[PDB]
Parts: C-alpha cells; structure tokens; sequence
C-alpha cells in the first residue's frame, strides 16, 4: 500500500524535502495570540478550549510549497494553522489552507498527484493522465484558481479544515463539523501582475506592519454537516449552510520563544482533544503519519 515514505518521496519530487524544512509548507512564521469561544459553543463540544474562556494560542502563517524560499507572489495555497494550549498543559491543533475543498479523496490520490507533478521527463503529459483516472478534477480549475490567488495579506484571505470532525458536547450530543478561519479584515487579493512586482516575502513584511498596527482577527467557524453530507470525503461539497462563529482567534504579534534549541513545532490535524473525535476521512488519518515522516526528517539536521 501506501506508505509515509513514499509521500514524503513524491513531495521531495516536487523540490520539498528540502534540510530542516517542513516537507511541505516550508516557508512559515510563528505569531502569538489568544482564542476564547463565544459562550454558546460549549453547546456544540466539551473541548476545553471551547469552554468559553480564553487560552494561548500559536499560530503559523505558511506558504503551500516545500520550497522555503518560495515566492510570496507567485501562485499558490496559503496555510493559518493554530495551536491551542489547554488549562492542563495538552494541546489541540487546527490546521487550515486556503483551498475550498480538498483536489482528493484519498491519500493515495492526492500522492498520485504530487508525483504527476514533478517536474523533468512529461510533466504536462503524465499531469493529464491523471485526469483520465481522476474524472472528478476535470471541473477543478475554478476551485484550483481560487485556492491559489495572491492575498494581498494573510490577514485578508479565509482558510478551511477540509476534514470533518465529530464534536461531542458534555450532553452526549454530537454533530460533524467543519472548520473555517474567516478574518474580519475585508478579504483582499492582488493581481497576477501586482503579485509579481512583489517582494518575495512581501507577506511576511505586511503582517509584521499590521500587527504593530493593532491585532489580527480571524472568526473560527464550523459547518455543521448537514443530513447528505459526507463526513470522510474531504473533496466533497456540503449542501448544509448551517455555518456558527463559535470563537475567535486574536493575534497580536510574531512569536519568538518558540522553535530555539531541540524545540519542535508541529501542527496535527489529528491532535483533537476530549469532546473533538476524527471522522474515518483517510486523508486526515494519513497526515498524522505523513507528518512524522516529516517532523523527524527536520529535527535531525
Ligand atoms: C494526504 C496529503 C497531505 C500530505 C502528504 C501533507 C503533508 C504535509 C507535510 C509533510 C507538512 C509539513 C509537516 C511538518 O513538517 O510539520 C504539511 C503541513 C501542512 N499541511 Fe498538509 N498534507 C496533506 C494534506 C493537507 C490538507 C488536506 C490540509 C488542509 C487542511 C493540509 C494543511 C497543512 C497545513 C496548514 C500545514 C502547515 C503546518 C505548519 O505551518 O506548521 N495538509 N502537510
């Protein structure tokens, strides 16, 4: 079948790998904030960080690419990724990029799509015989090309979890949900050709201006599924509307006491907590692994 390894080979395919970078979303900064729920979504989960009151919060602003010095603005997915400290010291992770939905339902698709992807040999042909296998991508592009616009900020672009989640509340009801990063910055893009005059790491710099302008906020929102919606199809659209603003994450500033000396900093999407369980999406069973791969390739060197 298919293994960590493998993933990690298809990535590096794809110029990720690189030393003591993540194998994917390389070029990443850390920011400090805070998180506190809205009072009414210890309704929803028994999470301790959705209690209502307020906890630390990490947060990594990333670049899709295994590329550290990927170009801020050329095309690509942006990821926001938090890391919620817990009362008792645990934590929990939220991790989120700019894509819609996900371009696979399987771990296995979406690896037969990085290495597709590599560059050399027929990348324009053997990135098409793909699509023979995997119909489904054939109406992508318009997701595709919203997932890959320039941001004008990492302020001002929304991030989504992809996966669903079942969120059990003390009551023992549960719901799947999933999750959404939206700013209350007005959501703003640039042009190809704006993006390519650009800075390579003009995000990097705005964001540092805009912090010590006055915080960054982004609302968390979950969708919870409704009755056809699938719970492990990460590339499937949901039908359901039903979208609540259950807290809201306060950045307010760079972080820098983190990730010095043999400290590692690793966002798993399968790092819940007690009142958040996993759904049985392959894909987000396969990350945590995948990532290990990763995590211990970058704390060697
Ligand atoms: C099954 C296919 C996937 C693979 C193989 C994969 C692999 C990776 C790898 C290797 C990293 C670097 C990890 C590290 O060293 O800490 C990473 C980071 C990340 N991935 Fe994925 N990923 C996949 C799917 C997804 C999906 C569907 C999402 C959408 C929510 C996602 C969101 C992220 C984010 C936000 C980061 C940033 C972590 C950070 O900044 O610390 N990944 N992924």
């Amino acid at each position: 079948g298919l293994t960590p390894d493998q993933a990690i080979d298809a990535i590096r395919g794809t110029g990720g790998a690189q030393p003591g970078c993540r194998a994917l979303h390389a070029k990443g900064t850390l920011y400090r904030g805070t998180f506190t729920a809205t009072r009414d979504a210890v309704m929803l989960s028994a999470a301790p960080h959705l209690d209502g009151s307020t906890v630390p919060a990490l947060i990594r602003f990333s670049n899709g690419s295994g590329n550290p010095k990927q170009r801020d603005g050329a095309p690509g997915v942006r990821g926001m990724a938090v890391k919620f400290t817990l009362p008792d010291g645990s934590t929990t992770d939220v991790s989120a990029q700019t894509a819609r939905l996900l371009v696979s339902s399987t771990p296995e698709g979406f690896i037969d799509l990085l290495k597709a992807m590599r560059p050399g040999l027929t990348t324009p042909l053997r990135l098409a015989t793909h699509l023979l296998t995997h119909p489904r991508l054939l109406g992508a592009l318009p997701l595709l090309r919203e997932a890959n616009r320039i941001p004008a900020s990492y302020a001002t672009t929304e991030y989504h979890g992809l996966h669903a989640f079942r969120w059990i509340a003390a009551d023992g009801s549960a719901r799947f949900v999933r999750y959404h990063l939206v700013p209350t910055a007005a959501e703003e893009y640039l042009s190809a050709s704006d993006a390519r005059g650009k800075d390579p790491d003009f995000l990097t710099d705005e964001l540092a201006a805009r912090l010590q302008d006055g915080p960054v906020r982004f609302d968390f929102r979950v969708q919870i599924a409704g009755p056809t919606d699938s719970t492990v199809d990460p590339s499937s659209a949901w039908q359901s509307t039903q979208i609540v603003t259950v807290g809201t994450v306060t950045i307010t500033g760079p972080d820098t006491e983190r990730e010095h000396g043999g400290d590692i900093v690793v966002f798993d999407p399968m790092r819940v907590t007690d009142g958040i369980e996993p759904s049985d999406d392959p894909v987000l069973r396969f990350r945590t692994l995948v990532y290990s791969a990763s995590v211990k390739l970058r704390t060697g060197v």
